[PDB]
């Protein structure tokens, strides 16, 4: 439910390293 200070419309999340996921363009944990 937190952000993890990444975005992913065209990369990854290389912040899914800490458990983080692209949910609707924008990276996010929990």
């Amino acid at each position: 439910g937190f952000p993890c200070g990444e975005s992913c419309v065209y990369g990854p999340c290389f912040t899914a390293a800490i458990g983080c996921s692209c949910k609707s363009k924008v990276c996010y944990k929990n």
